[PDB]
């Protein structure tokens, strides 16, 4: 708890040479996973480096290990040791989307680099005072989902069959992609006065939207 | 006014329970209106559902008379109630498009939740101080559809042959959705002169709408 | 100068019988206007519409000339005249170009009602202080209209074949329209390094307008 | 070092004509580079224009010469002067990439011109607060580009079928440029989940690139 092998692993964890040594790393599993994107090199060089993946992963099992061994219960109540944790995790089973999910120990870089860190919190510490606007937000979506799903899901099958396609096309409305030439246009062709729902749709999804901007820089 | 039975129903309404109650309601009939979106669904459990629907809208009209009871004159000078009112209204009129604004009963979700009456009432306090503004838009949207209809909607009658379409593209080239690509291009294939609209156009809208998010900040 | 029939002409146009008439008149001529877009109401009722037209233009040529007999060498000064003074002049010549900008009278609401002078005014006031910025930005316009005329003109005449309609398609990418799938990407089939020139193109055009807009907010 | 020539040449280059004449040349080879765009004046008055334009590159030759002169290394630590220096060390190599950089030297313009120099200089100023941001966006951007690569360049080659690839297709997204309409659907037609990779994509990006404008306005 704070005996004579504890505190010796709590001294090199908290090194600035391990904080380094696994900096370095990163970097290092960072520029091998963008080169296994070529089947090329994949070709060529390939095993030397599958080789270097497990061996960071090992390392980094092993330094989790060690953390948790220095933190305790302190380690499982912060956020970017959680974050290490399952990213590493992540890692460590053997479904392909959890090969391409390991390309995620690459933010262990944002974790580690206190710069970044800082940064991240910055950013992240806006979003409580979004929830109420965000909330807001969502139910319109869901219940403008449900109206749109069946006032043109029948004859609009792929944009609104369905109150998760509706979902998204009224995403893509939101973000103006289209919303005329490649969706409401065409519905006019057998719903004359649809203009009557995306145009307040806009309208509302925008002013919320610039509210919602103007929200964090009601701090500033 | 102020009496035996008076004084037991103002009780009811004005207890928590009848709130809670109430948004209770609101959020089972929201899941249950999503739930009637799937014509699987419908197939099978769908008559349990338009049941659970009148249940509730009969259930809403007879807190919202009672709220007119408490209330009286006080009710209909009411922004939340009033509203309450119109939605409530609408789901007893047995025209589909009547059937579809049911949905709009889960915007009580809102009325009913004072979070979100603060919210929405925070976004709707800085309208008033844009209406110069979007008159003086509202103008300009009107002058140039009416010279848009008649400089193209003779040879382009889908996009300018009418007031109300040209006024439709208008709002899509302000939205600057495939302006150039799928309208001002196709234009110039005939009015090579056409990008002298549209150009001053795109400047005048945008810089408007700057200026009205500026405004907005402008108190912060 | 000051003497008996001047004073009598100066409580007529100043009087606010004199200035309601003309706003009178104006959202008149407005309605007008948008009638005179149906070729079915112009069928019916047309002549007494062209009618009504000259009338208004009388008016407003009497208006005006009484308004500088008021004001005199004071009017030629007056944005706010000058405008009415072109506007009605055009609606005055009898190439319909000059047909159409008939409808900038429309514009008259504008200088007539204090609110919008106001509101315009508004606009108009944080111009100057942009300038500079707009100096720099046509330059960078130029340049690279020029750099993608020689570049692309050649394999790509109608976007690229002339430093004009580079400039228009320099505008379109500053506006995102379609710039990759309709612009960078068939070019690239060619040019696979043209994404050297539109993503800083992009970059640069982009920075400038926010801060541009940052601008703005600089003064509140 | 301060001698008798020195301080002649000295009181040349700081002399206001010397400025002058610089500027007024730069107007000049700029407009005469906006004619050598067209053919038919290149045709007619061709031969004339090649002239002013080695002429030109002399007398900036000189000018750059000389100010190198009177600064020395003065000179080679300043932005404006380094500019000046590479711009007309392109135009001097005689690979058409090259002549087409010789338009660069339109940016002298900005060096020379005071008031620009100041605009630039406020710009490029907010830069060293972004570069936090901008490296974690930087470092999203590589991860993502990376997962993409690898869960569609198989079946959608030409958008993700390489790390830079994906890298311009993630831009595009970013700017929202046809992200469902012409990448998204069709990736959904073969992997109905992508909406899990780009919506979040979408999510985090224009996150980021608001809280970044903030961080302009948090000075202001
Ligand atoms: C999603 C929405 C989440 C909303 C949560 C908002 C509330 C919140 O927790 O924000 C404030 C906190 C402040 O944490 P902080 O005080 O920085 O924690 C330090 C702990 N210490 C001293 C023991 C090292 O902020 C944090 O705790 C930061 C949490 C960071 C999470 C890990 C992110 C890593 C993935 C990289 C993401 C890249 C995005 C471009
Ligand atoms: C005030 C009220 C608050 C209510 C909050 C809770 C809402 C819960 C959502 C209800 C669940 C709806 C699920 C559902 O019906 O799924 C539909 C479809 C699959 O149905 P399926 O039977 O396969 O359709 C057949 C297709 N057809 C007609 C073309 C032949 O599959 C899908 O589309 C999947 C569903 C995706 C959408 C989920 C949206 C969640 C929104 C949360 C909003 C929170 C507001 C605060
Ligand atoms: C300010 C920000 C305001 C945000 C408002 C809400 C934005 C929601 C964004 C759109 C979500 C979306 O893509 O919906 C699709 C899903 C799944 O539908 P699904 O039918 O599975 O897939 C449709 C496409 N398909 C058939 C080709 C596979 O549909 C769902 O399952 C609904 C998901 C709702 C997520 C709510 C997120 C709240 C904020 C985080
Ligand atoms: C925020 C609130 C947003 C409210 C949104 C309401 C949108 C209503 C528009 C619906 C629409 O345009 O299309 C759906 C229906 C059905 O089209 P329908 O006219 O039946 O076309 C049938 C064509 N056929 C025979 C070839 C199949 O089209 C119609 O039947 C529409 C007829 C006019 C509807 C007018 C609704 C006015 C707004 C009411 C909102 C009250 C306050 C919330
Ligand atoms: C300073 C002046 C202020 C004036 C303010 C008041 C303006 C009032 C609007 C005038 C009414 C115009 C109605 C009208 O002409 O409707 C045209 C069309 C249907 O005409 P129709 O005869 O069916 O056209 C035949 C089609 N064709 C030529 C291709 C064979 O049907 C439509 O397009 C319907 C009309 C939709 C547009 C309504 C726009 C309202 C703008 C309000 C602006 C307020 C400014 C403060
Ligand atoms: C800052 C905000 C500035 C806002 C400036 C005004 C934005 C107006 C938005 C565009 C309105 C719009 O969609 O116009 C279409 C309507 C009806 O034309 P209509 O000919 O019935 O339908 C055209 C399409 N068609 C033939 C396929 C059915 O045309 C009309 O009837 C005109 C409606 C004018 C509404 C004015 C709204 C003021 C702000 C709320
Ligand atoms: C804010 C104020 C905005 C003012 C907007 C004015 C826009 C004028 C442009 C109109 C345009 O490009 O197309 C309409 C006309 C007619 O085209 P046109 O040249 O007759 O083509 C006929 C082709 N054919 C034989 C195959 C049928 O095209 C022409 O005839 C255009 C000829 C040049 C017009 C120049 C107008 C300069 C702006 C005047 C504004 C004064 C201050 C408000
Ligand atoms: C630091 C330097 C500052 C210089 C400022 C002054 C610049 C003055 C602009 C120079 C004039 C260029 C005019 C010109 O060459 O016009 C080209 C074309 C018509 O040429 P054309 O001979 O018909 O082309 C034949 C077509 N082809 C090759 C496909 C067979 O026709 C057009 O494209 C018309 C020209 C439109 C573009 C005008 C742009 C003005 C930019 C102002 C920038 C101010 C910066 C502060
Ligand atoms: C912050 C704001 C930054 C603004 C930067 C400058 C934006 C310029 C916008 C683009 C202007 C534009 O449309 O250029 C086209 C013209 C005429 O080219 P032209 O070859 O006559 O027409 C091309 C298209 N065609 C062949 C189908 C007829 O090309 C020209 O003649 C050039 C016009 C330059 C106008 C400069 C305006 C300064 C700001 C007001
Ligand atoms: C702010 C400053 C912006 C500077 C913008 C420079 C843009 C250069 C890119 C030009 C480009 O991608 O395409 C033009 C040329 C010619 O293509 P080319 O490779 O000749 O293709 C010929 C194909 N064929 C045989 C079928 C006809 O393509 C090439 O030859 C490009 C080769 C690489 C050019 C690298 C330029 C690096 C940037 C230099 C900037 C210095 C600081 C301002
Ligand atoms: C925390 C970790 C930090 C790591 C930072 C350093 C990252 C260094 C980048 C790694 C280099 C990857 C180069 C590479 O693999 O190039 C791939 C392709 C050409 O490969 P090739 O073998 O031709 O592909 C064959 C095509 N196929 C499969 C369809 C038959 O060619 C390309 O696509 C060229 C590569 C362009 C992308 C360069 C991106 C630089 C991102 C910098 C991020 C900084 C973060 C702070
Ligand atoms: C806030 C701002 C956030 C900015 C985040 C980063 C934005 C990066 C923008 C996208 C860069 C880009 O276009 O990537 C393409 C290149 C070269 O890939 P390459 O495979 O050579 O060309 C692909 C297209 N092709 C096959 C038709 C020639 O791919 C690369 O080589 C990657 C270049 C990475 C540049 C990083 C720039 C940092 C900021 C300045
Ligand atoms: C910030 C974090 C962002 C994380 C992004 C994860 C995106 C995953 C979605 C991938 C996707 O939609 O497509 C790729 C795979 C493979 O598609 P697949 O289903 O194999 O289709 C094969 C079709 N066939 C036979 C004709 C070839 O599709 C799948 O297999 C997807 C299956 C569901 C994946 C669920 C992932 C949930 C998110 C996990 C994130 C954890 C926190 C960062």
């Amino acid at each position: 708890r704070g005996s004579h092998m504890y505190l010796r692993i709590t001294n090199i964890v908290e090194s600035s040479f391990f904080t380094k040594f696994i900096i370095y790393l990163i970097v290092l599993n960072g520029i091998t996973m963008g080169l296994e994107t070529s089947k090329t090199f994949m070709q060529s060089f390939g095993v030397y480096t599958t080789l270097f993946n497990q061996i960071v992963i090992t390392i980094f099992t092993i330094e989790i290990i060690l953390r948790i061994y220095v933190h305790r219960i302190s380690f499982f109540k912060d956020p970017w040791s959680l974050f290490d944790f399952f990213v590493v995790a992540i890692s460590l089973v053997p479904f392909e989307i959890l090969r391409v999910l390991r390309v995620l120990r690459l933010f262990r870089l944002v974790t580690a680099v206190p710069q970044m860190r800082k940064t991240v919190s910055a950013l992240i510490s806006v979003i409580p005072g979004m929830l109420s606007v965000i909330a807001l937000m969502t139910l319109f979506f869901y219940i403008f989902a449900i109206m749109a799903t069946q006032l043109f899901g029948e004859r609009f099958p792929e944009w609104f069959g369905t109150l998760g396609e509706s979902f998204y096309t009224l995403f893509q409305v939101m973000t103006l992609e289209s919303w005329s030439m490649g969706i409401v246009r065409p519905l006019m062709e057998v719903y004359p006065y649809a203009w009557v729902f995306f145009i307040p749709f806009i309208f509302v999804v925008t002013f919320v939207m610039i509210n919602l901007v103007v929200a964090i820089i009601v701090d500033a």
